């Protein structure tokens, strides 16, 4: 069902502190390997990912935007396929950002 993962929003590589299985099994890539990484997912990128759809997601990171952005992603056996990421930032009553939220779902196979 859903795939989604939380990042660390009070560091400066957004590290990963939780993906849960979907994600792991959307990317071909264990637990282990994807905790603590930048939650932009840079290892997943590959030749087909636009440099305008991997900044944009890059932006909502900073400025807390929630925003959806369609991004090419490769698994781990090199297979690609049509993403689409759903940064939702979860902030508190401060309005400071503590946490945030990136739901994957595949758009289309190719």
């Amino acid at each position: 069902s859903r795939k989604f993962i939380i990042a660390n929003a009070r560091v400066e590589n957004c590290a990963v502190i939780y993906c849960n299985d979907g994600f792991c099994e959307l990317c071909g890539y264990s637990r282990a390997e994807v905790m603590q990484r930048p939650c932009t997912c840079d290892f997943l990128h590959g030749p087909c990912t636009q440099r305008r759809a991997a900044a944009q997601i890059a932006q909502a990171l900073l400025g807390a935007e929630e925003r959806k952005v369609e991004i090419a992603f490769y698994r781990k056996d090199g297979s690609c396929f049509l993403c689409l990421v759903d940064v939702v930032p979860v902030k508190n009553e401060d309005g400071a950002v503590i946490m945030f939220i990136l739901n994957f779902e595949v758009v289309m196979e190719k």
